[PDB]
């Protein structure tokens, strides 16, 4: 049926690359059928976009935030047609969270594309190219960076955005606040950072009326009770109910993404393995920093994937 230790995660903004999946596609039907229902929701062929590009459009997030999606639920179809263990938890990366929601039952496919096109959109909007920035800041303590945004901030935003590992923190907001923050890790001798490319500050104030323009999206569709329970970004919890499932999506938006939190969280519950379903292995990679004793596997590829479902045979 269910088996209580494992866990999938999906992954989000990062995870994409050209020809992601086309290895899996080539093996099984069933995932540009996948592609093809979500680009039905999203307006757009996610399977040409992500095998052939334009690469500048896939790296655009109201791109990405679909053509994740769509990545992550066809390797979810996939390994649930293929007997694969059913996991007794979810939890995904930002856009992984919808990713989860689709798998968890609770969002159509279709509706789950549309929406993250729209939450791509809104994002976007909040923060036109030039404005925002994130920075990824490796190997420090979390005090030092979280000190650090308070006195670059100014009248600017500067705020941790992703706890992802144990020294691994994401910064973002305001470009200006961002370089000062940079700036003045610098002076204090860590350098370890690295401005990432995308164009978003995602998970910082600066998305908090785009978060409001989700809500009111996420609030025209059909929501249903979540078959796997998923373990949410905002809080690294569950949450029960469409209005308490929603409203952790809206808040997911303008605060940071406790990823930390949540691999904690499955492991506390009883999880030792977890699958990383969709393209890349940023997640398993997060999740060997947090926890050594978690057997993390991607999925991205034929021979990770027939690894996994040999090594977890039900």
């Amino acid at each position: 049926m269910t088996e209580s230790t494992l866990a999938f995660v999906f992954p989000g903004q990062g995870s994409q690359s050209l020809g992601m999946l086309a290895e899996l596609s080539e093996l099984h039907p069933q995932i540009r059928e996948t592609f093809a229902e979500a680009s039905e929701g999203a307006g757009v062929d996610l399977w040409a976009l992500s095998q052939g590009g334009p690469e500048e459009m896939l790296n655009r997030t109201e791109y990405t935030q679909p053509a994740l999606l769509a990545a992550g639920v066809a390797v979810w179809r996939l390994w649930t047609a293929q007997r694969g263990q059913r996991p007794a938890l979810l939890a995904g990366h930002s856009l992984g969270e919808y990713t989860a929601l689709v798998a968890a039952g609770v969002l159509s496919l279709h509706d789950g594309a549309h929406l993250v096109r729209l939450r791509g959109q809104f994002m976007q909007a909040a923060a036109p190219a030039g404005v925002g920035a994130m920075a990824a800041v490796l190997g420090a303590e979390d005090a030092v960076v979280l000190e650090v945004c308070a006195e670059a901030a100014g009248s600017q935003v500067v705020v941790p955005a992703n706890f992802n590992s144990p020294g691994q923190i994401v910064i973002g907001g305001d470009a200006a606040a961002v370089d000062r923050a940079l700036a003045l890790l610098a002076e204090r001798g860590v350098r370890k950072a690295v401005k990432l490319a995308v164009s978003v500050p995602s998970h910082t104030p600066l998305m908090r009326d785009a978060a409001n323009q989700l809500g009111e999206a996420m609030a025209g569709l059909s929501w249903h009770a979540p078959q796997i329970p998923v373990v949410q970004n905002v809080d690294a919890r569950v949450h029960d109910g469409s209005a308490a499932i929603r409203q952790a999506l809206v808040e997911q938006l303008y605060l940071p993404v406790q990823w930390t939190g949540c691999v904690q969280a499955l492991a506390s519950q009883g999880i030792t393995r977890i699958a990383e379903c969709g393209p890349g292995k940023v997640l398993s990679g997060l999740i060997k920093r947090i926890d050594k004793s978690l057997d993390a596997r991607p999925l991205a590829t034929p021979a990770d994937y027939a690894g996994a479902l040999d090594a977890w045979a039900h």
